[PDB]
């Protein structure tokens, strides 16, 4: 069938992708002892913004459930799925014939039901009608609260909805549940988007030189993705730290623009993924700006290499995603107290959460449509109350299918390192002589994209990551 | 005093240019019968916002009446500005101290004050308490409608409001004057938003080879921006059109996204420009694909081009702006019965709208903070209800430090073309036998960016505009 391609060597998706999540989603409503016969999933697109009160357009990506269960592109859409048949209509916007002069061709209904593979295509004004026809018993919409933003999805309304009996409780788990779960098709695009991002990133780190401000090397990895990938949106807005940005976990924002100049002997922590027909990608890599690393650099850096790997190398169905967040803070512990930081026993370092002190995000996430993608914390699933762990935005155990990014990290980071000294079952673990030299460090974090597997982890990301590797990609060879 | 700078050879910008829109500002409501003694503005700058109901922020860009008045690059602020004195206090977020976890320092208030030259720097929670000690007669807020989005501007608000006398009328009218008129110092910024974008537009020309995506040149013309001109966003959307997509007016939307091939013989409309620090440029060039002119292409583009020149050489203070309008309709329709697409009567050609088919849209429109600037249709300026004149962004005349883009254009667009064949007081006037040669054309648009002077224009585009000029820019000169 038909396939999303923005051409040259960009990847082909195959519209059968959203067939498939359709089918997956009625499969699972089906199995759901609430779930009425005659029962319809009804979702609303999003629609074109402007900016403020202008007519400033904002350029338009479409919601992520919406676009998970459809591919469709423009704005002003709604999507619709009987869930006994697994019938798919999709209603468009019917423009004024008068509209080819502004925005382009007016296509017909029927080049979107060719171009989306949906069974059949109306106009947005039809829906109550068009849905009435189908007697429908209950139309399911989309309500639930996302755990990383705590906001409330936004449901699907229509001029006659009210008409209708309407359920907002049922859908939300059952869909996010199958976006957790990645279908084949859907790893051969995150697959590809981790492709373009790692060659991206591969070229910013042989095109930094000292004396570039941040956002140079921005600008390149974007300019990188749209142009050989097709990646027009990035997954979120790159991060490009430097000096003691890099300890700045929260940075590239507005209010801290990637507007540093990049100094000798800093470390570099660039956090860009391209984002690709909706589906993420999210990549870190951590390196000198010289292009050398000193000896403190390459301690702290080797550290969260060994972490990095430990992690992935201990993923496996049944592990439990908190006991690798603890895992990565005991490796830290114990090369912090190698290196001389910290002094005593690690047990009991670990019984004082001081890896939190260095660490204090959490480990990964998973990655889907959304970079921070749902289903982390469903009904039964409870947050850790505890330092680092309490950032976990999952609690789950492991299962094949499922995509997290691995990205442990060690940071300097003065408030955090400051209680930690105020306080007498934390102070006695560091060496204030050894820990000054490391005030205004920064931080290094190492982020890989995985993807659960029958027996391991499928690793997605391909960026140079051992100092040597790092050493001679920056130095030209 | 302090600047706005993002390094390199990107512009400083003292922070002294929102002294002086704050001056003018109270100048102007000073000079205003209604004003009552002791009034406040109160302005309300943008929130950080996220992708739908997801974690995923968007890059925040301040709302433009906020940045006209302040230079805020923060989300969650407010502003006021006493009009008696002219003191200006911002408000801005308290962030815990324990956010220093994520966001490294938090900036004091002091850090504000010296930052953006303001008189007093308060946090947010406080605006109630600190406008009840200053007894403010009236506070002044913006609500208004915009008169190229029917957008209506948000209006200040905060807990306790209610207990204060607020004017919701006085203001908007009088700082859209305000915003018509550029200063000296917002004009050095909207020369150097020129000077960015017709490089790019000049690299992009340099670059373009037959059988790249339209895309890969957004990408290239964004790159440079950002790289080397410190531009993180585009004015609006970038137009990339090639071939029969030139035809298509705002071309590159999320439903046509810049993802055509480009082909021998193609005409390419590329409609791009940064935005430096909120501060917009706006600027169209077409060219051959292929670097050479054909004589059918030769003949459209100078007929662009002569009305182009005309319009600049015809602009002054006291000129009507949709006399400039149908200047560029008279030329249009000359040239196209000098190249024997049309015949007959040029008058009789006007009188018959004729010029409208080939020219849809308006001839240009204030530009400044938004590409499509305020103040085009205050109270009094009436739109006009003719082809073409109904789509003019502005019916007023043109004084000094007024900024405008000038961008006539010719298309073959068939809907339009094909309504006029089937029209008897216009389908007279066209040549089948020639205009068939003409179908599948696209069009042609050069737009430039100028000032109204004392005496006539300053022109701030800088791209190569002759057939000659153009050859040779794309041969490398
Ligand atoms: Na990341
Ligand atoms: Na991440
Ligand atoms: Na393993
Ligand atoms: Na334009
Ligand atoms: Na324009």
């Amino acid at each position: 069938g038909p396939s999303f391609w923005l051409g040259n060597e960009t990847l082909k998706v195959p519209l059968a992708l959203f067939a498939l999540n359709r089918q997956r989603l009625c499969e699972r409503l089906r199995k759901n002892p609430a779930v009425q016969a005659g029962s319809i999933v009804v979702l609303q697109g999003g629609e074109e913004t402007q900016r403020y009160c202008t007519d400033t357009g904002v350029l338009f990506r479409q919601e992520s459930f919406f676009h998970w269960a459809f591919g469709v592109t423009e704005p002003g859409c709604y999507g619709v799925i009987d869930v006994d048949t697994g019938k798919s209509t999709l209603f468009v916007p019917r423009l004024p014939a008068s509209h080819a002069t502004w925005m382009g061709k007016i296509h017909s209904k029927e080049h979107f039901k060719e171009k989306y593979a949906v069974d059949d295509v109306q106009y947005v004004d039809e829906i109550a009608s068009v849905l009435t026809s189908q007697k429908p018993s209950v139309l399911l919409t989309l309500r639930g609260v996302n755990t990383d933003s705590g906001s409330v999805c936004r449901e699907a309304s229509f001029d006659g909805i009210s008409k209708f009996e309407v359920n907002n409780t049922i859908l939300h788990p059952e869909i996010v549940e199958c976006r957790v779960f990645k279908t084949d098709m859907e790893l051969e695009v995150l697959r590809y988007t981790n492709k373009i991002s790692s060659e991206a990133h591969r070229e910013v780190m042989k095109a930094v030189k000292v004396g570039m401000k941040e956002y140079e090397l921005e600008s390149l990895f974007e300019h990188y993705c749209y142009s050989r990938g097709g990646m027009r949106h990035s997954s979120y807005t790159c991060i490009c730290g430097s000096g003691e940005n890099s300890a700045v976990l929260h940075y590239g924002h507005a209010g801290a623009p990637n507007d540093r100049t990049i100094q000798n002997g800093d470390m570099c922590l660039f956090d860009m993924g391209g984002e690709y027909y909706c589906f993420a990608s999210d990549i870190t890599c951590s390196f000198p700006a010289n292009g050398k690393f000193t000896a403190d650099q390459k301690a702290v850096y080797e550290a969260v290499l060994r972490s990095s790997r430990a992690v992935m190398g201990a993923m496996k169905p049944g592990v439990w995603w908190p006991d690798m967040h603890r895992l990565a803070d005991r490796i830290h512990l114990e090369e912090l107290a190698h290196m001389g930081i910290l002094s005593g026993s690690v047990d009991a370092m670990v019984q004082a959460h001081l890896g939190a002190v260095f660490m204090p995000h959490g480990l990964g996430h998973f990655l889907g449509i959304d970079v921070h993608d749902v289903g982390g914390y469903p009904e039964g699933v409870e947050r850790i109350d505890e330092p680092g762990l309490r950032s976990l935005r999952t609690a789950r155990h492991l299962q094949p299918g499922m995509v997290l990014t691995v990205e442990p990290g060690i940071y300097f980071i003065d408030h955090l390192l400051d209680e930690a000294l105020a306080d007498p079952a934390r102070a006695s673990f560091f060496n204030r002589e050894v820990l000054q030299r490391f005030r205004g460090f920064g931080g290094v974090r190492i982020e890989e994209d995985v993807v659960v597997t029958d027996s391991g982890i499928e690793l997605l990301t391909c960026v140079p990551r051992t100092v040597e590797e790092i050493e001679a990609c920056m130095a030209g060879c």
